[PDB]
């Protein structure tokens, strides 16, 4: 197959340093699928880049076409099949998500500007930064000659931390979980929704409230750990997550690139034009989806209780603060 | 289809932090092998080490059915199928890897007693932290009890640069290379032979002498380029070469795991005991191996020429003299 071209910007940072062996091995666009990969990140990080060159050459990586190092946006949206836009002022210990908001909602409107003039109008654009929705929703409309559906935020990292704590909870797998929800921002108002999600049992597959058979823990200390749990692993570590982060992209380009499995859905900020849950239009807001042919569609049907709209408006509520103060910025100027 | 146990020491830095995704991904001990992944660092590191472990869980990794962080050797080393021996004082710019020999065997000599007392006498140990292959030697002799054969350390990364070395030069990959091998220490005297390796050009295999035909260059250049790349990729990246060093670690436990390929041999440090190369006895030493059933074998019969032949031994006084070194020091008190 031709390559695909393959743009990651912070190429010199934490998260690019545990994702790029991931891309170049195969094991998120295909074991027979070449790769021209694009490495942006800022001027006096370019000799870090080409030590991270070297180190992909010491790999192995033969699907590796080619390996872009660049400063320049020219280059590094030229052409691209691919954008996965990590570069960005990473929070420290003690901030929330949204400040990094003025300081990063400049970058991703340049970069969305940049994607419209440069790159492929079918490119799928990956937002990982902080705060991802708002960072997503800004440079998707920057970006008026690509499709709004082909931009997406990450949410995934949060969809994982949630089936880990169910997995943990009930002693299974990771895998044995599914269906967990991931809704509204990446933040910490998101609604890790299991109302829908399967655990597999060793009699058989039932609910997760029915296997937890904890109320108040699925309400109470499990929303609240996968919310707080990018500000833990900071806390912890005193870096913000990257191993976890990076494996997150993965499956979400993976499952971009190849679909769901039968019977599942996966968490992806998305645009929220259209929606059948209440949820305002013109946010860029998780929701679970089905993905088929590279093409998402959330999943209908779902059954919301009380407890789960409250929650849902909040993330929503909060998503619109984050569009007014962003869009109050960009246009002062 | 029971679990393994695996441990992994320096955990909170660097290596482990490229390594241990791999390790819970199923990419070295096999897509249905379950793992239980035992961190073990200092206590000063333990807040840094607990955020990892909330990364690890965070993955959402179906093999990695445990996971656990201690400062302490009694809890570290209990019951351990494998051992990964990172952790250990570091190296940088100003030269050479040397100067590290009595400031690290400290930690091994511990190291190997605790393994010793509480590790399955089965255990594989894998020794990364340098002086690699002199901390491997204080470690095996420190531990008794467990197999002499069952301790080896990394030379691997060295392997996989010279690889890609070969590759680089005749503008083909990596993986068209075999049978390079790192004969002797993991430092700046190690020497890269390629007189009994392989090059598959333009669909044919050839000998590399061959096909290079720049003797001058494979004696010179390429010799000292491979012993000076972890020094450019650090002066690079201001960081370890972490990414490639995870990938060679991968590479040579599931070599020890699952053997090597039908006519090939890997370079790994081992207990020199009875070698025919003109060796000296009692010394841990890189050589050429084939692996089956989890068992190392020197590969007896290559033809040593001149050239090589004061290389080995130009190696292997160095590894004279830093046993000579480590001793006195251990035995001094
Ligand atoms: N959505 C998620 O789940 C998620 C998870 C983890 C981290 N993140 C966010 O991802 C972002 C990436 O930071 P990180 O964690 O890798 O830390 P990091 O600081 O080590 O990496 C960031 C990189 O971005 C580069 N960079 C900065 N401005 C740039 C620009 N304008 N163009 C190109 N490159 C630029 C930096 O030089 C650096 O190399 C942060 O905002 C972090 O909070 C999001
Ligand atoms: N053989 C090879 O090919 C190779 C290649 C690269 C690096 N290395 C070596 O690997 C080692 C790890 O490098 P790194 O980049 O991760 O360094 P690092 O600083 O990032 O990590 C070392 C870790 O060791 C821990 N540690 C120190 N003493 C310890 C002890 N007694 N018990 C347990 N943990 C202890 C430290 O607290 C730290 O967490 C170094 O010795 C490095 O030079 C070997
Ligand atoms: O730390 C953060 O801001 C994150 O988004 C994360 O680690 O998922």
């Amino acid at each position: 197959s031709e390559p695909i071209r393959v743009l990651v910007t912070g190429a010199a940072g934490q998260i690019a340093y545990s994702l790029l062996y991931s891309i170049g091995n195969g094991s998120v666009f295909g074991k027979d699928q070449p790769i021209i990969l694009v490495l942006l990140d800022i001027t006096p990080m370019m000799g870090v880049l080409d030590g991270v060159l070297m180190e992909l050459q010491d790999c192995a990586l033969p699907l590796l076409k080619d390996v872009i190092a660049t400063d320049k946006e020219e280059i590094a949206f030229k052409d691209l099949d691919v954008a996965i836009l990590v570069g960005s002022m990473p929070r420290r210990d003690g901030m929330e998500r949204k400040d990094l908001l003025k300081a990063n909602v400049k970058i991703f409107k340049c970069q969305g500007a940049a994607l419209d003039k440069y790159a492929k109008k079918s490119v799928k654009v990956i937002v990982v930064g902080n705060p991802a929705n708002t960072n997503c929703l800004t440079a998707s409309k920057s970006a008026p000659s690509i499709p709004k559906e082909n931009f997406s935020c990450l949410t995934r990292l949060d969809h994982n931390r949630a089936k880990a704590q169910i997995a943990l909870k009930l002693g299974v797998t990771s895998d044995d979980v599914k269906n967990v929800i991931i809704w509204g921002n990446h933040s910490s108002t998101q609604y890790p929704d299991v109302n829908h999600a399967k655990v597999k049992l060793q009699a058989k597959e039932v609910g997760v409230y029915e296997a937890v058979k904890d109320d108040s823990w699925l309400k109470g200390e499990f929303i609240t750990t996968v919310q707080q749990r990018g500000a833990a692993v900071i806390k912890a570590r005193k870096l913000s997550s990257a191993m976890s982060a990076a494996k997150a992209i993965c499956d979400h380009v993976r499952d971009i690139w190849f679909g769901t499995p039968e019977g599942e859905f996966v968490s992806m900020g998305i645009i929220s034009d259209g929606n059948s849950y209440g949820v305002p239009d013109d946010l860029l807001y998780s929701f679970p989806v089905t993905i088929k042919d590279k093409t998402w569609k959330i999943v209908e049907g779902l059954p919301i209780n009380d407890f789960s709209r409250e929650k849902m408006d909040l993330t929503a509520k909060e998503l619109a603060e984050e569009k007014e103060t962003a869009f109050e910025f960009l246009s002062s100027a």
